């Protein structure tokens, strides 16, 4: 064992929280949380004992410092990133210069035509291959794990009938091809190298945006390279990525070096903030498959934002608990209050459905347009999402900061792990000045409009949570 004594009171004191939280008889001050039975939501548990103790910690801290001994001394005062910066983006930004409104319209569209897809078994992924089944005319292979199933043909086939009203399993076999595979093993890419492929559409990804090892860089960076390497094998496989909004993260931590920074389809690297390993891993994806494209690669970035459930019924995921937006609402109609800036907060509603619809469409766009910003451009505000849980009684109410503060700290249980899994700090009291508009319009043109978010389309939402007493 690397047991090692606590030395001063506060190791003492975070050692003792440690242990008792995790229910184990001895804890060392070098002991890391998550290698001794510590969980990504026990860590949730673990800020908010701390901050029951008047500690000012953030759920990346326990992250970022595994063991008490580290804790310790960030709470008293005491090679992505390398990565990131050793590398020219003269290429890359010449590329993005050519996607403009121009391109698309004077350019010819592409054929979709056989579709790769990747991550069929996930929330984007299922949708994704809905609709090209109900709007596409070719075939569609979709690389999954058996996991528990006898074979990835039956665990596909159950993922459909969970989410569909309908019945598509008299296609497999005809216009659904299940094959066995993981995106990061390159050697499964082998079997298809033999089969008519025209595009591959990248949604596999792991969305945790917390974690305590690096998988998520072997799913969501190696993966894709793994795939565009698939891709270069030929001279005409376009490669999609599914990617995400937020690789725009911050404004610049360098504004010297990067004058006049815009926030568009024609952004990828301006020095802003990549610390957390979700955003970074999307990003290098996003860097890795630009590259590819300054090789002659076809490609598409088609970032995406809040997704959220479908238009028509209302379904969201299988693990309707783990989403990060739904968490902090959750949060807020357990305190029954949230204060004005939290009242203020936009955020994009991406239909599931309409998402998946929106992919595929962009991706027929001409060669020149590479990257897109797929989201619901109709914002609403929380005052819009609060308006339609309280027609459920609920009874939430806008209130000052001083007021938030005095719930908040009324409410130091498992009440507030929604706002706390978030990375929130009551001290923490940009994203405005990210544009999409060129997407909406190239997508206009393609005969897509965004559907409200309307207090219909939420109550269809909420109405689905509530089948599972999610806010009870």
């Amino acid at each position: 064992l690397n047991y090692v004594a606590p030395k001063t009171r506060l190791e003492h004191e975070i050692c003792a929280i440690f242990s008792s939280i995790l229910n184990i008889e001895t804890v060392g001050v070098e002991d890391n949380f998550f290698e001794i039975g510590g969980t990504s939501l026990i860590a949730s548990k673990l800020i908010i004992e701390l901050l029951k103790q008047g500690y000012s910690v953030r759920y990346d801290d326990i992250f970022r410092n595994k063991t008490p001994r580290a804790l310790a001394k960030l709470l008293s005062g005491e090679l992505t990133d390398d990565i990131i910066k050793n590398y020219n983006y003269g290429e890359i930004n010449e590329l993005l210069q050519e996607n403009t409104w121009e391109n698309f319209f004077d350019g010819e569209n592409l054929e979709l035509g056989n579709v790769l897809l990747t991550g069929a078994t996930g929330f984007l992924g299922i949708h994704i291959l809905y609709e090209f089944i109900k709007s596409e005319e070719g075939k569609i292979y979709c690389m999954l794990r058996k996991g528990k199933f006898d074979s990835c043909q039956e665990r596909l086939i159950d993922v459909m009938n969970d989410y569909f009203d309908e019945d598509f399993t008299d296609l497999v076999g005809s216009r659904i091809i299940p094959i066995e595979g993981d995106i990061t093993e390159i050697d499964d890419f082998k079997q298809l190298e033999d089969e008519p492929i025209d595009t591959v559409i990248n949604s596999a990804a792991l969305v945790k945006h917390y974690t305590a090892d690096d998988y998520i860089f072997r799913v969501n960076v190696d993966g894709v390279i793994n795939g565009l390497k698939f891709a270069q094998t030929r001279n005409n496989i376009k490669y999609v990525q599914i990617s995400t909004i937020s690789v725009l993260s911050s404004y610049s931590l360098n504004e010297e070096a990067y004058p006049n920074q815009e926030y568009d389809e024609r952004t990828l690297y301006y020095e802003q903030d990549l610390e957390n390993k979700y955003v970074c891993s999307k990003f290098l994806a996003e860097r890795a498959v630009l590259q590819a494209a300054t090789k002659g690669l076809p490609v598409k970035i088609i970032r995406v934002g809040n997704l959220m459930s479908r238009y028509s019924d209302g379904v969201f995921q299988k693990n309707y608990d783990t989403n990060a937006f739904l968490n902090n609402i959750k949060t807020i109609k357990k305190l029954g209050a949230m204060n004005p800036a939290m009242a203020s907060e936009k955020v994009d509603m991406s239909q599931i459905d309409y998402v998946a619809k929106g992919i595929l469409a962009l991706s027929k766009t001409p060669e020149k347009s590479r990257v897109f910003h797929c989201m619901n451009n109709h914002y609403i505000s929380h005052r819009d999402i609060v308006d339609a849980l309280n027609t459920y009684g609920y009874g939430i109410e806008e209130v000052d900061f001083e007021e938030f503060k005095q719930i908040y700290e009324q409410n130091m249980n498992e009440n507030i792990q929604g706002i706390i899994t978030a990375d929130f700090s009551i001290d923490d009291f940009f994203e405005e000045n990210v544009e999409i508009e060129q997407t909406v319009d190239i997508l206009h043109s393609l005969g897509f409009d965004w559907p409200e978010a309307d207090e219909e389309y939420l109550k269809r939402l909420f109405d689905y949570l509530n089948k599972f007493d999610y806010f009870e």
